[PDB]
């Protein structure tokens, strides 16, 4: 390193959060006009997939870092009569532009500003998790801070959205959910009062912006709340074993840490209810609850879809002997929590959907918060074959894009081969009338032994059949979050 002198940026680590088709950094801030596509592209699909990457733009201060850390990049595939093109932009925060402005990394350990260098943005966010349409503009998320907007169609930066002065909490989720009867915003907040605080506030906004409700209440400790669910009476805050101190931040420690003795908690309250309402339900110890499938409720009951695993995944969050499970280890699949709210008890166990680990769930759109019958998911198969000209098997690797038949419990999947993997898919309806998850599914495919990406299109009538059309990008596109379908 010394003889590259002060002025070169340094190099990034050879780190697996940095290294492979999946985790290389690309920093592509791109316009492609028009996309190859192989096979044939169903003319009527209108509308744009939207997507949001971690792409650190420079090598992270400390010399290492984590994959959920890296600035937002923002992509959009637009579809039109049977042609798609993409545009691919950075969320312009204000953490990114000091960053810009001093031509290095100014940020430390994930979510502890106690560790960046003081010229870093006073706002530690990246927008780097979810993006979802609402209100006229792409908000691009992040659960440490409010949301960025960015124009729909130009994916230029409109800055951080307040919602109008309406929300009060330091934070909102990544993980907000559309009503589909109304077309509400459905969102919370936990650390919602600042660092290693138990406030936890249920929000509903109107289509137009306007804030309709509001619940604030308080956790019994300060933990992750990631994703939620949201039903047509209740919305449910499943509290993750993973827990803030604040002291350990200041002294240059992890945001969270895992608990192993910790029950997985749930907290149930009516949509349009208050604080006193909130009902606590515990599972249990050495769990962690995985991203919402879909909830809806019935009578007494709430019902919860969403893989859990059981154990502590999150290796850059260890328990405090510092031991983390070999991710092989654990066993999760797709389960179901049942929260009887007329019951006695307290205690809940998950019961499974599958027999197989899976994330990156996606419902129907248009069946979020009801009953339902179908939904879509990624997972990984040990069995297949794996080509090993695609190195070591990365972190968040799926060789499976699944549609779960929950009515008969039957899996149809498509294997994309030995050299393949699947980023979070979304779902397209064939037409406004189609019936539930008939239609299309779109994810980017990652093929890593090549380091190339295409956008493929699936039949949900048919998914082992394979992509009706394969959309060609002329560069690798990096590992990412969460995507959305925005239909014109
Ligand atoms: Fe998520």
């Amino acid at each position: 390193l010394v003889p590259r002198g002060s002025h070169m940026s340094i190099p990034f680590p050879q780190t697996p959060e940095f290294s492979g088709a999946l985790y290389k950094p690309s920093r592509i801030e791109a316009e492609v006009f028009d996309l190859e596509i192989e096979g044939v592209l169903p003319a009527s699909i209108h509308g744009t997939f939207y997507q949001v990457a971690p792409d650190p733009q420079y090598p992270p201060m400390l010399g290492t870092d984590i994959f959920f850390n890296g600035d937002g990049m923002v992509s959009g595939f637009h579809f039109a009569n049977g042609k798609v093109s993409l545009r691919r932009r950075y969320v312009q925060t204000d953490r990114l532009l000091a960053q810009r402005r001093e031509g290095r990394s100014l940020n430390g350990v994930y979510r502890n500003a106690f560790t960046n260098d003081s010229l870093a943005a006073k706002n530690n966010t990246t927008a780097n998790t979810s993006v979802i349409p609402h209100n006229g503009v792409l908000l691009a998320l992040k659960e440490d801070a409010l949301p960025w907007a960015m124009d729909l169609e130009t994916l230029e930066t409109l800055g951080e959205w307040t919602f109008d002065g309406q929300i009060k909490s330091a934070t909102f989720t990544a993980h907000p959910k559309l009503d589909p009867a109304t077309g509400n915003l459905l969102a919370f907040s936990y650390e919602a009062k600042g660092d290693g605080t138990p406030d936890l506030v249920y929000f509903e906004l109107s289509p137009d912006g306007k804030l309709l409700h509001e619940i604030w209440f308080q956790a019994p400790y300060a933990a992750m709340v990631h994703d939620f669910a949201a039903t047509e009476r209740y919305v449910v805050f499943p509290l993750i074993p993973l827990t803030v101190d604040v002291e350990r931040m200041k002294n240059g420690g992890p945001h969270f840490q895992w608990q192993p003795d910790l029950p997985q908690l749930f907290a149930v309250v009516p949509r349009n209810g208050r604080a006193q309402d909130v009902r606590w339900f515990k599972g249990p110890m050495d769990g962690f609850q995985g991203h919402t499938l879909n909830a809806f409720d019935e009578d007494g009951k709430v019902y919860v879809d969403m893989p859990v695993t059981g154990g502590n995944i999150f290796y850059f969050f260890p328990q405090a002997d510092g031991h983390v499970p070999p991710p092989e280890t654990l066993a999760a699949c797709l389960m179901r929590w049942t929260f009887d709210l007329n019951s006695g008890r307290d205690e809940v166990e998950p019961q499974p959907l599958t027999d197989y680990p899976c994330e990156f769930p996606r419902c129907d759109d248009r069946y979020i918060g009801r009953q339902y019958a179908h939904g879509f998911l990624l997972a990984f198969d040990p069995e297949r074959p794996y080509n090993p000209a695609n190195g070591p098997i990365p972190f968040q690797f799926f060789n499976l894009l699944v549609h779960l038949n929950l009515k008969t419990g039957l899996s149809d999947a498509w294997f994309p081969g030995d050299s393949g993997c699947f980023q979070e898919p979304i779902f397209i309806p064939r037409s406004a009338d189609a019936e539930e998850a008939d239609g299309y599914v779109v994810a980017l495919l990652n093929l890593i032994a090549e380091e190339r990406s295409e956008l493929v299109v699936l039949d949900s009538r048919d998914m082992a059949s394979g992509p009706i059309a394969r959309i060609r990008i002329p560069f690798r596109m990096r590992m990412s979050l969460h995507g959305c379908w925005a239909p014109g």
